[PDB]
């Protein structure tokens, strides 16, 4: 499983102009499910995201996690995180989990993270969205579950 | 060298409220320089980004590159792409190139890519920015030069 998390000040998803999830100061999380992915991948991941000290105050950078600052979280499906650009001009997605299983793992992932007790919005799965991100810093981190 | 590229419809960087780079339909590129990085890493990278068929029309997805659609490019420095979250709650950046060399490789990278002939904006290097991204799709791709 993989994730691109961007520290945001404001961030939301809208479909056809209708916003379907919004957050203020917090984290935007791009989620990509991998063939192979399991419940443990969700764990090993949902964890590092919640305790990542990427937030700062005026005294030091990288000292507070999303929980610490009690921030908001926005999860957005992104099967393209397992893109293979090794050959053609066109990217491959052999490692990307099939949509059905993927939605599954996706919903479980979002459920696990709501356990943080934080406000967690989401995007829509299976269709196109216009994701609005205001990356403060900017701060972007990549994390794979097969690596944690 | 590493990059997180997000297909955008609109995207800009602003410092203290003063926009310092803007683009309309095109690509937002997050750049992270690695200790080790060389001129060839810039090549092996600047290339895959320019020919990536991630743009679509109404007849098929993933068929046009930034050049193909003659899109705009926005490069934003992001040393955090080489973040190590393997141990503590706090991320490590051992692999991130030192700032001085990094700015260097950064400027060369942006120069190489301007050779595409496309409109290429940039952010400011060395200080904080508020990066505005409107990811259409959304479409996000990760690419390392040590992998291409």
């Amino acid at each position: 499983m993989r994730a691109v998390i961007q520290r945001v000040k404001k961030s939301w998803v809208e479909v056809d102009g209708k916003v379907v999830g919004s957050i203020n100061e917090g984290l935007n999380v791009f989620l990509g499910v991998r063939k192979g992915d399991t419940e443990e991948d969700i764990e090993k991941l949902v964890n590092k995201i919640l305790n990542l000290r990427i937030f700062e105050d005026e005294r030091g950078k990288f000292q507070y996690s999303v929980l610490d600052i009690k921030g908001e979280i926005l999860v957005v499906s992104q099967f393209t995180l397992y893109a293979n650009v090794k050959k053609g001009r066109r990217p491959s997605f052999e490692e990307a989990e099939e949509p059905k299983r993927a939605k599954e793992l996706y919903e479980k992932f979002v459920d696990k993270i709501k356990e943080s007790g934080l406000k967690v919005e989401t995007g829509i799965f299976g269709a196109m969205m216009d994701v609005f991100i205001e990356n403060w810093g900017p701060v972007t981190i990549i994390i794979d579950s097969r690596e944690i």
